[PDB]
């Protein structure tokens, strides 16, 4: 269709397109009500007029209206104004696709349930599709997916689809032992989840007694080896190994480099060390797009290294964690859902306005993570992050559809409950993600673009903080940024040029987060709105060191002061890559970061 | 206030409140642009007036109103009319609450998200207080809950807590031993979950490695013992054994009787042995309205055996399944929270309108079952089922807020991702949550009028059903009510007289669900809709077979057919309390049935 605009896509960062919202937002309620009243249109309405118009009614209303205006009152006093265009500079927050607001409102006055076909066929329907729409964004042959309550869910589904494969072969033994005849014991710790696949597909009337021997037995949990993550994990990791059965003593820290990616060195160390100690890898997790850095692991070296110990009898699961990054790949495809040539994209980006000042914008490093991400399993990837669908909207995809039988309890699922970890499930929330992969293909002729705007957003707002300096009366304030992101995550901190004292500067960002946050003051009246993390030896090592180094502090102020302190930017907006809309924004946020030092003081 | 119209609280089954909805939401969505607005009243719109009028903006639109018209043709081909008044009569699905679905939709515009404080105080603030709100529903003194994205999420955390709960004695017992210092070690498996709670609370700076050493870490998964659930539990039970590490195997099944409730003789024989081979209980599972005949299992029972079995040294977690009935248990509840005597019952409804013809509605034993869940460790309890908040909305409660130390990881919670099983979850979920509580008290002011209209609808659904009896062409077919309901639901069948063959009953009522349901036809031009459930052996045992017999089928009949098929419906339309309105549907039923009894043969 050319080339679309991203700002009809959006209320606005001020509701410049309010009427528009509202008029289809009441276009579409129009349809449902009449949609109502012509199913049965013999049926007289069962409430009258008098009834509407009673001093019963009126005083239900007056209270239903009590009640909004205390929500509203609420919602008004205290929610974060992130739908601005530049001075919200913190969390995995923008504003949402207006289609899927759009489309959610109107499924909702349904309400379908999509755990059960029958129960909503439409949405149901549409959330299949959105399952093959996962795949192919993830160019998953004959792949599969699902709405997933959130990502931590969608990842807790990812060990139960692993826990459940690696204790497939061990199962096969019990039950069938002639798929598995003359396989060592460690040799069935070690089968690749398409061998498991095949073999379980193969004996069709065991299928279910395999299953029954498998991991959902409860047995082998602890036979089935070590979950590895990123040491920078997010905590659902930790919840995920806890609630799926292997526990936390089954899940093994990969170190991570001065990138903040999997030290694929080390990966390397852990795997064949527990695999010469017989200990199986129940899978590795690869992160495209982490939380705290927006760093993405190098999904393409796990997996050749996964090639390079198949030699070696060592096979492991790879899941990656896609939650913020996933919709990410979108930028990479073409509207034949082809995977652009490296030395294409730059060319591809400017054809199809993806970026508008013809760069590199992407390193081969993360192109290539991104490639790879079809030779994993599996992969969590959350609409309600990089999708800019509303929460609450996650989503799983198996590289295989077949895979989903290892869950499967008792094509379009007649009870697609039976094929996820979760139960009952809006089918508005399928109507708001297929929406929005409908008005914005998952390629570059339409994600593509958002995912390019919100990277060159982050990339102008990354050269702005790179020599931003402040003069705070005799104090030289000096602005440092992480390092440089893979994504659009840009992470900084603030420092005296001078300080040598590294829980100083901890000290000084914090406060420069507690005015640039909820914390001090009304958050309605904040001029720049910020997120802050730390960086501790026990999850990040001396991953930070080289960049604590590079401002001046010791090896001896990083293990005294044992972290650092660092603001983040999930740069979001899509309204901030072109040069001269940031432009507005930079003396805005220098000026609001201007005064939010001068109060740190005096 | 009275007392409230529930009239005014539905768009309605002929959008009768279509106007009021619209008006309502338009306002609060102009509430919220406003708020959008003076953010930062000194910033000017991005979107320029020139964009908002451009050629590329209204392609963009008309693409974005072509996926709206494909959404909506869909939506309107496929969904199911259950928001009609007297028409359909199977799963649980009316219309959901209007301040409900407007708080949505005005939350849904901030997006926030209650995994994190930081991202939304007001919606997280919200979801706080329903928590307490549940709690207080359950009349748990010092109580708490969240809101869970489903039920079957809500019993995997019932589980998670379970499981972690059982385990911490044996984890005591190795990090600070003292604390159950002469305990045997069956004793331990027996400790009652506040004793637990008492201790752990009481180790301080070892509460962190007591949880360390718990089933979180995946150890003695299978030494903490048997999950015990009614026989006709729903999936997500054994998906949740499955899940959480116990596994498929350590879940037993307690048989029910012909009211299909948990048989307390074979509960107390099936814990009572267990506890002779020293296998603890890790719990039991009571379902407070049962998701296929709307059954109460007996809690009070349940919790007095418990009560009865602690003499012995036997101990078992209890946790109620009120995923359906839980909002129930407001009907129970005066405006001082205090549970109504049973002898005031029916004045008290009568007083508030809860009821509206003065007779014995509810059991004492299903009153006494409402009771005794406030002794139970926690419940889940849906409010997109009985709270007519639309999905998606499940919940947890706990009975000691200090049992979620059991399950956390590292009041308000700032980090409440950090006190329960999911991830991120939308603040919008939390508004339109929050708004039903506080349109409708969760008491006889409130809820109670609501369900009472439900269990009154279903009470007259069920006298009509008994003696319902046709003509259809020689063959005269006749209607069977399954067992006098619970709750709201009533199960019935439809059995020619004279036929003895009971798979050709199930086959008639398989045929009658068929052209009862999107199987057969248009379902927008279905004049009756229902669902329809199948009692088979291995999972209903013979419960079923005094009904089968009450028919005039065989005791071989029963066994030969293996199963018995019935219609259910879970009356929740709030318009057929009264019996003026329920005798206008009456003959539009029978006369739908009519003609889809002679369409079955022919
Ligand atoms: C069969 N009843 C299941 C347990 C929950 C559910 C499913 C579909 C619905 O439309 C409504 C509720
Ligand atoms: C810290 N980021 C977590 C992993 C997810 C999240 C939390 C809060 C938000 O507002 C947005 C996203």
């Amino acid at each position: 269709k050319g080339e679309m605009n991203l700002n009809a896509l959006f209320i606005g960062d001020k509701a410049e397109n309010g009427q528009l919202y509202k008029d289809l937002l009441i276009d579409l309620v129009d349809e449902h009500l009449g949609w109502r009243q012509n199913y049965m249109p013999q049926d007289m309405p069962v409430i009258s007029s008098q009834e509407r118009t009673s001093k019963s009614y009126e005083k239900t209303v007056n209270h239903m209206k009590d009640v909004l205006n205390e929500i509203s009152s609420r919602m008004r006093t205290h929610s974060v104004p992130w739908h601005t265009a530049g001075r919200y500079w913190g969390h995995m927050n923008s504003e949402t696709l207006m289609p899927s607001l759009l489309a959610y409102n109107f499924a909702m006055l349904w309400n379908g349930n999509n755990v059960a076909y029958e129960s909503s066929p439409a949405t149901s329907q549409m959330e299949e599709e959105v399952g093959h729409e996962f795949a192919h964004l993830m160019s998953y042959k004959n792949g599969w997916g699902h709405i997933v309550a959130d990502g931590s869910l969608a990842n807790l589904e990812g060990l139960w689809y692993a826990r459940n494969i690696k204790s497939l072969p061990f199962a096969m033994k019990e039950v069938k032992p002639e798929l598995v005849a003359g396989k060592s014991d460690w040799e069935l710790l070690n089968m690749p989840t398409k061998e498991i696949m095949d073999l379980l597909e193969s004996a069709e009337d065991e299928i279910d007694e395999i299953k029954a021997h498998s991991a959902r037995s409860g047995k082998h949990l602890q036979a089935i080896g070590k979950w590895l993550v990123p040491q920078t994990k997010h905590y659902s990791w930790l919840k995920a190994a806890d609630i799926i059965g292997i526990g936390l003593d089954q899940v093994i820290p990969v170190p991570v480099d001065h990138n903040y990616r999997m030290d694929i060195n080390e990966l390397e160390k852990i795997v064949r060390g527990l695999a010469e100690e017989q200990i199986p890898v129940l899978g590795v997790v690869g992160v495209v797009g982490s939380t705290e850095e927006g760093a993405v692991d190098s999904i393409d070296k796990i997996i050749a290294l996964r090639d390079e110990l198949m030699k070696d009898g060592i096979y492991y699961y790879v899941h990656v964690d896609a939650a913020y990054g996933g919709y990410g790949r979108a930028i990479f495809l073409d509207e034949d859902n082809n995977f652009i040539p490296y030395e294409d994209l730059q060319d591809v980006h400017e054809e199809y306005g993806v970026f508008k000042e013809k760069k590199e914008h992407i390193s081969r490093e993360v192109y290539d993570a991104y490639k790879a991400i079809e030779l994993a399993e599996s992969v969590t990837i959350d609409p309600h992050k990089m999708g800019y669908i509303p929460y609450s909207a996650g989503g799983i995809v198996i590289q295989d559809i077949r895979m989903r039988d290892v869950i499967s309890y008792f094509d379009i699922p007649a009870l697609l409950g039976a094929y996820i970890l979760e139960g009952s499930k809006a089918g508005a929330t399928a109507a708001s993600v297929w929406a929005a992969h409908h008005v914005l293909p998952l390629n570059v002729a339409g994600y593509g673009k958002l995912i390019g705007a919100s990277i060159e957003g982050s990339h102008h707002f990354y050269n702005f903080l790179n020599d931003l300096t402040f003069k705070v009366g005799d104090k030289e304030i000096e602005v440092h940024t992480l390092t440089h992101p893979d994504f659009n995550m840009v992470d900084y901190v603030f420092k005296e040029k001078g300080n040598d004292d590294l829980v100083a500067m901890n000290k000084l960002n914090h406060d420069v987060y507690d005015y640039a946050s909820y914390v001090k003051g009304n958050i309605y009246n904040n001029e720049f709105i910020t997120s802050h993390t730390d960086f501790a030896i026990p999850d990040y090592g001396n991953s930070p060191l080289k960049f604590v180094n590079s401002l001046g502090f010791s090896d001896e102020e990083w293990n005294r002061a044992g972290k650092v302190t660092v603001l983040r930017a999930a740069v979001m907006t899509p309204y901030m890559n072109d040069k001269e809309e940031f432009d507005v924004y930079a003396p805005k946020i220098q000026a609001a970061l201007q005064e939010k030092l001068e109060q740190i003081y005096d």
